[PDB]
């Protein structure tokens, strides 16, 4: 539905860790990353990796203060990404998945990257049929063109 570089990007917590969880809006994929605690330098290296494999034009949060950083601004200006100063929930997906997963895991690292998976590969509830994963390259191919 949307622009095919709108991105979201927001921290939750679990087991006492944050996950940084980035959704596609217009497809529903996402990539994660669980790290030891929200710092600028983890968010700005985050968005680095995205960007280096995805054309990122904006990025929405549910946090600004997330965003506020020199070293957060620096990652978005060297890679010519900007946000929006206002504005689902996935989360609630995420979460969900990660809770099914989480016995067959030791780390919740991994269970996060099962769900991700999980997520990214299930068929769209009926006709179409496209799976989140493979809508985001359909919808950046034909972008593309
Ligand atoms: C992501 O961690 C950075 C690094 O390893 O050098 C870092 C770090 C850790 N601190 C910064 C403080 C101010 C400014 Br401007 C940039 C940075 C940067 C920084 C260096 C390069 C880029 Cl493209 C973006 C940020
Ligand atoms: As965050
Ligand atoms: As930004």
């Amino acid at each position: 539905d949307c622009s095919p570089g709108i991105w979201q990007l927001d921290c939750t917590h679990l087991e006492g860790k944050v996950i940084l969880v980035a959704v596609h809006v217009a497809s529903g994929y996402i990539e994660a990353e669980v790290i030891p605690a929200e710092t600028g330098q983890e968010t700005a290296y985050f968005l680095l990796k995205l960007a280096g494999r995805w054309p990122v034009k904006t990025v929405h949060t549910d946090n600004g203060s997330n965003f506020t950083s020199t070293t957060v601004k620096a990652a978005c200006w060297w890679a010519g990404i900007k946000q929006e100063f206002g504005i689902e929930s996935m989360n609630k997906e995420l979460k969900k998945i990660i809770g099914q997963v989480r016995d067959q895991a030791e780390h919740l690292k991994t269970a996060v990257q099962m769900a991700v998976f999980i997520h990214n590969k299930k068929r769209k509830g009926g006709i179409g049929g496209y799976s989140a994963g493979e809508r985001i390259v359909d919808i950046i191919a034909t972008d593309i063109q």
